[PDB]
């Protein structure tokens, strides 16, 4: 299982894009990817990047039955926090199914930590669905807190539509 | 009642860290603010910022006890959705106590909506405690949605001691 995790590149969006459609369609829920690899481009190389992404890529023996060399990826920016200063978030990750079990994930764990450490993060914020009992158990593992449990935190989004009503109301 | 809702500057970050205090004194669950003016300044008016604050104003004739015209303040900052891309992420909003009930809110909720389509953000993102039944309601007389009943999501958070093993190991 030879595999390595880096930085993403710009190079390396078509790859990303194309594993969030994997993840898309992984995934319960049934949203579609609305982002383009252009949006990719612009929101995370070009001026401020508004999203990090690290990357599992393997070399050419192990490569995809579509000649991929990118086989997992984890999306992540910072975030704030008026107690405690600036936190590290992870969005997502995921690793295709014919590579799971080699280390991947975890390896890609502990490069966000690494990116913590460095930026100097206080904590890593990040969702788990409540009905994921396998991956919640994983991360208490590690000694994650639930704060929704312990807090009673609840997200809320305000949807484009209404923002608008209000922009003008 | 007059005010003005305006872009925070450096000028204004004692007043952030004062009114972050203050909404400290105010919220249930008892954690010490252990950021500094500095972090506000270093983190908010360096080279990145990492959060971004709309400030209440108001004339020297309504100036605080101990003469503010800083009376609220909203944190915010930008996040990233791999379905939809970019969006804006409300952190916390307060207004100090004899400035309640004048519209400082709604016109900091007003400015808040500009900014999401200044930037072309597809939703805002926020959290609510659970037990606050006037705040929720209040949110979905305004067309929002809760997240974590809808589909499951819970807060997570592994602290500084995890990630510090996990990037070392
Ligand atoms: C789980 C994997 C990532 C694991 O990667 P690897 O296989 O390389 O792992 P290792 O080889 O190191 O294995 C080590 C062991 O520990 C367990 N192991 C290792 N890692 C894990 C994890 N992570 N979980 C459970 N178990 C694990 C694992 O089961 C092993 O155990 P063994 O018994 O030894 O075999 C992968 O299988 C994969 O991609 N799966 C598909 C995705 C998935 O199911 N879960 C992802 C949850 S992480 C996600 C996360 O943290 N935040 C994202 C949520 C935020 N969303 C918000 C939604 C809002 C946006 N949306 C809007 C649009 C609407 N639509
Ligand atoms: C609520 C106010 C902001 C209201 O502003 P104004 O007074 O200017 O309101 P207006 O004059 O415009 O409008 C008046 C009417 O609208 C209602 N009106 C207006 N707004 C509201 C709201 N919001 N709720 C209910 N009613 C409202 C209000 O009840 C009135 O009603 P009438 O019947 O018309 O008279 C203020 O009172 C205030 O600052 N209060 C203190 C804070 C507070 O209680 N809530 C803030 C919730 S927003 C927070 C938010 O979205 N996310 C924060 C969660 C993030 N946490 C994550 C944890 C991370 C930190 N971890 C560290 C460890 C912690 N230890």
């Amino acid at each position: 299982a030879k595999f390595v995790i880096r930085p993403a590149t710009a190079a390396d969006c078509s790859d990303i894009l194309r594993l969030i459609k994997e993840l898309a369609k992984y995934e319960y829920m049934e949203e579609q990817v609305i982002l383009t690899e252009k949006d990719l481009l612009e929101d995370g190389f070009g001026e401020h990047p508004f999203y990090h992404c690290l990357v599992a890529e393997v070399p050419k023996e192990h490569w995809t039955p579509e000649g991929h060399s990118i086989v997992g990826f984890a999306m992540y920016y910072f975030t704030y926090d008026p107690w405690i200063g600036k936190l590290l978030y992870l969005e997502d990750f995921f690793v295709m199914s014919d590579y799971r079990g080699f280390g991947i994930g975890s390896e890609i764990l502990k490069n966000l930590s690494q990116v913590a450490m460095r930026c100097r993060c206080s904590s890593m914020h990040f969702l788990v669905a409540e009905w994921n009992e396998p991956s919640i158990n994983f991360y208490k593992r590690r000694g994650a807190s639930d704060l929704s449990s312990e807090e009673g935190w609840r997200l809320f989004k305000i949807d484009k539509e209404y923002l608008l009503k209000m922009a003008t109301e």
